[PDB]
């Protein structure tokens, strides 16, 4: 089984390649971390296995979903401490993921009432939404596009919370530059409309993650950073004309910070788009799964480093991606709710737990979080 | 079940409101229907049941898919006959659909392999791909743009394949005027660059469309002829910078043809946008689709007769839109190629068979075509 085959990443001997891949669960009461959240990690945890943690606020304006962590307070890296002192209990490795959501947020999440910052002033389209606190679905306000001088102090919150995540003791962080949200609404051409100079050519437009990565490599070294992108998405309208160009442009300058750096950095971690868009047309499929496959295998072989790959896979298809080399780790999510053994579960092939949609954003610290069977 | 309501449309007494959508399959070898499409349509008529031939060429150059059937030779119309005649002899309603490609077309599909046809000489990006004979998938080329005597020619195809399938037996046609074929290459400002008659004004862009429901009208009856368009469908590079606008306009020139001709169309039927709920990422399914459906609900209000919706339904999606007047009728694409007998199916709230896209546009008349199983 090549998921059972060792691999070193940086200075971690893991001993599996089955990665729990960074989730919104909302248990973080007020966006400080609770007793709950680890349980829930410990009982994923294994020896020699790779966690990331859900998307964890960097200020107190970065958020858009409710009760998630933050690591910008001296007393929420005291409570991550103590999860993560759990996890490295059961010899596990651990990063946190630093989030922020952009315009993909609301005014019950905007605590001075400001709009949320973004690139462009372009609100995220009617056909999204987002959680209330209530559990309704609210609508997405419009965004301000901030100036220049205002990217170095987002750029600095990045920092501040990646050297609060080493404090608490966490063996890296990762940035989550993917799905639609902050660093992403620099990235893609379907939203970034800029005219200065984070705005235009591909260029210009991987300036921001680009500065936002080097301010936590000089912070805290490149081996533990790593970096989560993903090129073709369809989340909160986060469309690009050339998902390949804006994705070799980010590898390359990964591999420059490294190049600079004289350290290559964790790991690079890329959402699979799997496209399932325009099934009803008469042409709108074809040659589309071949052009995802041609889109990751050419990001791997640009990439020098470790790659990480997420979204939709299985048991069966996390064999393939390895066996094939088309990726080094594979980061389940879905599965992983449902099984806190699930790479138990993979090693023996045994019945997998269903998930419960309807408890992967509510408020319990036990039901549909921590109360999924292990093996009997 | 409003599924199963009885329905008038026209003369015709429909015992329920599952209506096969129009579906291209390639099995028409040499562009003549088979016996195999004989097999396929009875397996899913039912006493009562309004089915929707796929695409069928009006012309030597209205093709760009392989084995597509022709409705434009008396040797086509002999055989679609057969195939009415088992219909039929089920109790069934059935409507050739007359489909032109447009410049959605390659040289290996035009006779002499001359350019395809359009109102533009603008090609489809290489973001689309057309099926090759070979199974392969090719580049879109350059079309050539029409003039005024050639758009008449064509018009003029359209009377006679409307007249030929009268004579093989049909009930009735419907115009393909949807998803960036021929007519939505007129419809659509983001292809339509003309500057004559044709170009322009909402009025210039719907003459086209105007003209072939004219003249289908003119020839078989108002009470014979369907129109299919989808203002809000972008397939093939064919948006508009004003869906709803472009839909209104299209319903009122249609209102318009019913008044001065005395009489109603079979019907209008539209196909939406429908966007997959993505379950990989954080807000994939908090999505809304209040938007598209105030869009549909819209055009149903404006339309002066019976309205079929079209586009990602499912029984419970169907059973919603006919219980909240949003639509007459309902069609259904990908689930009717797996479930033959997918109206007894939604009738019991039967398990529904899964679709195999690899075998959509294949060749063999019985795998992946008739032998998926009915109810046991
Ligand atoms: C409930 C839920 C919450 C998620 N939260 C995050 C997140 O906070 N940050 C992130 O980068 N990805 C997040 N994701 C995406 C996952 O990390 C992962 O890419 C996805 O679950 C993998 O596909 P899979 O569920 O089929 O395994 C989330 C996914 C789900 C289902
Ligand atoms: C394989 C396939 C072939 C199709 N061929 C046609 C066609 O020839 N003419 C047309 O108007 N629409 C065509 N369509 C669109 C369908 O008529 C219909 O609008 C769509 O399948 C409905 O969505 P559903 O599959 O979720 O039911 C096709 C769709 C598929 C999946």
């Amino acid at each position: 089984n090549p998921l059972f085959s060792p691999y070193k990443m940086g200075k971690f001997n893991l001993s599996h390649r089955v990665v729990l891949a960074p989730m919104t669960r909302c248990r973080a009461l007020n966006n400080i971390p609770q007793a709950a959240l680890g349980e829930y990690y410990e009982q994923r945890a294994t020896a020699g296995g790779f966690l990331i943690t859900e998307g964890t606020m960097i200020s107190p304006t970065s958020a858009g979903f409710p009760h998630v962590p933050g690591i910008f307070t001296k007393e929420q890296v005291r409570e991550w401490k103590k999860i993560v002192d759990v996890v490295h209990a059961k010899g596990a490795v651990i990063f946190c993921q630093l989030w922020h959501v952009g315009r993909a947020s609301h005014e019950v999440y905007q605590p001075a009432g400001a709009a949320p910052i973004s690139s462009t002033e372009k609100p995220i389209s009617n056909r999204w939404r987002i959680l209330m606190p209530d559990g309704t679905h609210g609508i997405y306000p419009k965004p301000r596009a901030i100036g220049t001088y205002e990217i170095s102090q987002v750029v600095e919150d990045y920092r501040r919370s990646a050297l609060n995540a080493i404090e608490a003791g966490f063996d890296g962080i990762e940035i989550h530059g993917a799905h639609g949200y902050l660093i992403d609404q620099f990235l893609k051409d379907g939203i970034n409309d800029r005219t200065d100079e984070y705005g235009g050519s591909l260029a210009n437009r991987c300036k921001f993650i680009t500065q936002v990565v080097q301010a936590v490599v000089s912070a805290i070294g490149a081996d533990r950073v790593g970096v989560r992108v993903s090129p073709a998405i369809d989340h909160l309208d986060a469309m690009d004309s050339n998902p390949l160009s804006l994705g070799l442009a980010v590898v390359e300058r990964l591999n420059k910070i490294q190049l600079h750096s004289g350290s290559k950095l964790a790991y690079l971690h890329v959402t699979q788009p799997r496209y399932v868009a325009y099934g009803q047309t008469e042409a709108g499929r074809l040659g589309s799964e071949e052009e995802e496959a041609r889109l990751m295998r050419t990001l791997r072989n640009a990439y020098q480093g470790t790659f990480i790959c997420s979204g939709g896979y299985t048991r069966e298809l996390g064999i393939e991606a390895v066996a094939q080399g088309d990726a080094d780790l594979v980061s389940y999510g879905r599965l992983f709710i449902s099984n806190p053994d699930l790479v138990m579960r993979i090693k023996l092939n045994a019945p997998l737990n269903k998930p419960n949609r309807k408890t992967f954003y509510t408020q319990d610290p036990v039901v549909g979080y921590t109360d999924y069977p292990f093996l009997q």
